[PDB]
């Protein structure tokens, strides 16, 4: 229980909430696309490699979101789900449109 607490505390106490590890290119670049809406006042990161319930914590994000690989990206809650998922929500303009709704960008 006590992973799973840990995870959605993390969910739940940041609007914007990805998981990630070290030297992780896709995941470097989720977080930059990120930033550059300006959302590093309501983003956390969280290096789920080092971590000694890695595996726990990969499982219970599968168990949410459909993957246990990193990294994994969450939007007030909602599943965004990789990079992938963000830069096609990103060029697409879904990405802005959440953004607008959660008051983060104008
Ligand atoms: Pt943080
Ligand atoms: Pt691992």
């Amino acid at each position: 229980e006590a992973v799973k607490k840990w995870v959605n505390k993390i969910i739940e106490e940041n609007i914007i909430a990805v998981f990630a590890k070290t030297e992780c290119p896709y995941c470097i670049k989720a977080i930059s696309i990120l930033k550059g809406y300006n959302l590093n006042s309501h983003m956390h990161v969280e290096n789920i490699e080092k971590n000694p319930d890695m595996a726990n914590i990969q499982a219970y994000l599968k168990e949410l979101t459909g993957k246990s690989s990193v990294p994994r990206i969450f939007i007030n809650k909602d599943v965004v789900g990789g990079c992938d998922d963000l830069v096609k929500e990103n060029d697409e303009g879904k990405l802005k449109e959440r953004l607008q709704k959660l008051g983060l960008v104008n």
